[PDB]
């Protein structure tokens, strides 16, 4: 089940930075932002997305851009940045 500090869709932040948890629904294809293909960006391959917060789990994650909250490794936000090693 869903943790209770995951982001949520009618955040101010999130709205103001186009979240969605499932990155299908998003407009990632739309935003064409460089590195990779729209389809293939999440949260997953995010610059900003920080594995070891407090309470992540193989699906929900942290971001730099949403302090204290949990994102999903499965969505995408307009801030998506490719990760780089
Ligand atoms: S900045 Fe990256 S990790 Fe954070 S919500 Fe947006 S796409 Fe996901």
């Amino acid at each position: 089940s869903a943790p209770a500090n995951a982001v949520a869709a009618d955040n101010a932040t999130a709205i103001a930075l186009k979240y969605n948890q499932d990155a299908t629904k998003s407009e990632r294809v739309a935003a064409a932002r460089p590195g990779l293909p729209p389809e293939e960006q999440q949260c997953a391959n995010c610059q900003f997305m920080q594995a070891d917060a407090a309470g992540a789990t193989d699906e929900w994650k942290g971001c730099q851009l949403f302090p204290g909250k949990l994102i999903n490794v499965n969505g995408w936000c307009a801030s998506w940045t490719l990760k780089a090693g």
